[PDB]
């Protein structure tokens, strides 16, 4: 990235995710990538698998909570291919997300900035399930019951 400017925050659809999970790596640069679910207590019904849980109220509230994230993710980017293509997703298509990703670049040193490339998944993890969610391959401890729309 070149600056702290919102704009350097990109988006990614569930299909780019699911093909990167498939392959193993960014289908362009073939980089490695993380997912960041921020979510709070509604993490619960299931997530998308090999992601990393960082709820975001702890996040904006706890100074070393963040800076604990940063430094996994750039230890990780150290022992990898080229930057590390970081993704944050919340709940539904929420605010919570790109304030998520913001909250991390502006935790980035200038040397830092062009470690990592900053996506947050629209849609969420609603949008997600809604495609993926049965598939245990690329989703953990999905629970069915809690999403169906026409229960009990």
């Amino acid at each position: 990235m070149d600056s702290y400017s919102i704009t350097n925050v990109k988006y990614l659809d569930p299909t780019e995710l699911h093909r990167w999970m498939q392959e193993g790596h960014t289908t362009t640069l073939r980089e490695p990538f993380q997912v960041v679910d921020v979510r709070g207590s509604d993490y619960m019904g299931g997530h998308i698998k090999d992601g990393w849980h960082y709820a975001y109220s702890r996040l904006k509230q706890d100074p070393e909570y963040l800076r604990e994230l940063k430094h996994r993710l750039l230890e990780k980017q150290a022992d990898g291919r080229g930057a590390l293509n970081v993704i944050f997703h919340c709940m539904l298509s929420q605010q919570r997300g790109p304030s998520a990703a913001m909250l991390l670049l502006r935790s980035l040193d200038t040397a830092e900035l062009s470690r990592c490339r900053l996506w947050v998944l629209r849609g969420g993890f609603s949008r997600w399930q809604s495609v993926y969610g049965d598939d245990e391959s690329v989703t953990a401890g999905y629970l069915p019951d809690l999403w169906r729309a026409a229960a009990a």
